[PDB]
């Protein structure tokens, strides 16, 4: 279903736009006949099948990993989720604020000392992203420059060795609270997810957020000028990029009412996050004093994001850091030359950010 990822840079591609204006969801038998598949692309449908129980996130024919949470339907996702939550608490943001803050300090000393130019997403965003993750997991220190090289059984070692002798962090609370009840390759691969698809998620949030503000530089100065702004900032960033463009496919389990539409059991339903947060011409201009951003780019139900407050916090420290520590960044080419990621299920994200200041 590649309509549901093609842009105009940030922006829907016409093609995409043509598809919205076939209402919020769109019904699509497939020419072969093998089954038939629908398009969530309105916010509030999209929030109906997320919310549903009556759908399950089986593989359908039109890889599976431990400790993935994603690919888990209740009762196991319940079980695992709630075992896992509490890292993730405000006490738990509140604790690691100030050294998310420091982490991003140092990226940006680093980018300070090497000088201009940067290619800001390898040299900058990513390394930041990948060390807030570290920390947030409670890596020992000795081990965080090759686990992020590797992640460019190692994971099962790590988890045995920092289980076996717990430390701080998601893990360490993890294996403390509820040793017994999680293996090694669970705990492995409750890492994997956040130093793997986590870290591109949030890395491409950092360096297309950092591009769509240096588009609109009254916005970056204001940020600056306002930091209060930043939370806002952040809603109406996340909304605006949707890097994580469309959802795994949901399938009925029964016949079941959306959006006035009878979705037959059996039938799959793809929710595009990308269409529901910017398709509405209506509040859809890239504006941070915007009070409510309304969006689903961190999902919405019981699989909501589990990272939301961790992603949250990362991104206001590093964008309201940003536009203080270089308010005379800009871009070494034209915006217009960027290059975005082709359509693709994968991340959403441009290739490299090339930064002056
Ligand atoms: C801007 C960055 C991020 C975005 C846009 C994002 C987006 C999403 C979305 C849309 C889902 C739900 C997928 C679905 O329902 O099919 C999700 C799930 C998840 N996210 Fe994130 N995410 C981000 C960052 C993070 C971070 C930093 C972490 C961990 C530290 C994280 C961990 C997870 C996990 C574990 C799940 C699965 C939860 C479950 O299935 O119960 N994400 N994310």
């Amino acid at each position: 279903h590649r309509v549901l990822h093609l842009r105009d840079r940030l922006d829907l591609a016409a093609e995409l736009k043509l598809l919205c204006e076939r209402g919020p969801l769109v019904r699509i038998p497939l020419e072969d006949g093998s089954a038939v598949h629908w398009f969530a692309l309105g916010y509030d449908v999209v929030r109906e099948v997320l919310g549903s129980e009556k759908f399950d996130k089986r593989v359908i024919g039109t890889m599976a990993l431990p400790g993935n949470l994603l690919q888990l339907d209740p009762p196991e996702h319940t079980r695992l989720r709630r075992m896992v939550a509490p890292a993730y608490s405000v006490r738990r943001m509140q604790a690691l604020e100030p050294r998310v803050q420091a982490i991003v300090d140092d990226h940006l000393d680093t980018m300070a000392s090497t000088g201009p130019p940067v290619e800001f997403l390898r040299e900058v965003a990513g390394p930041m992203a990948a060390r807030v993750a570290c920390e947030f997991l409670g890596i020992p220190l000795d081990d965080r420059g090759e686990l992020i090289r590797l992640t460019a059984a190692y994971m099962r070692e790590l988890a045995a060795r920092l289980r076996r002798d717990p430390g701080d962090g998601m893990l360490g609370m993890v294996a403390r609270d509820h040793g017994a009840d999680i293996s090694d390759e669970e705990l492995a691969g409750l890492c994997a997810v956040v130093m793997n698809s986590s870290v591109e998620q949030t890395e491409s949030c950092l360096a297309a957020g950092t591009l769509l503000l240096l588009e609109h530089p009254e916005q970056f100065a204001l940020l600056r000028e306002r930091p209060e702004l930043g939370e806002q900032a952040v809603e109406e960033i996340v909304r605006y990029l949707s890097v994580f463009e469309g959802l795994d496919p949901r399938t009925a389990t029964e016949d079941v009412e959306i959006g006035g539409q009878v979705i037959k059991k059996g039938e799959a339903v793809f929710c595009s996050l990308l269409a529901a947060n910017r398709a509405d011409p209506a509040l859809d201009g890239f504006d941070i004093t915007r009070k409510e951003s309304r969006h689903v780019a961190f999902g919405h139900g019981i699989h909501h994001c589990l990272g939301a407050p961790l992603a949250r916090m990362e991104l206001r420290i590093a964008f309201t850091t940003l536009v203080s520590r270089f308010p005379s960044l800009r871009t070494a080419v034209p915006a217009e030359e960027i290059r975005f990621r082709p359509p693709s299920s994968n991340v959403f994200t441009l290739l490299e950010l090339p930064l002056t200041w």
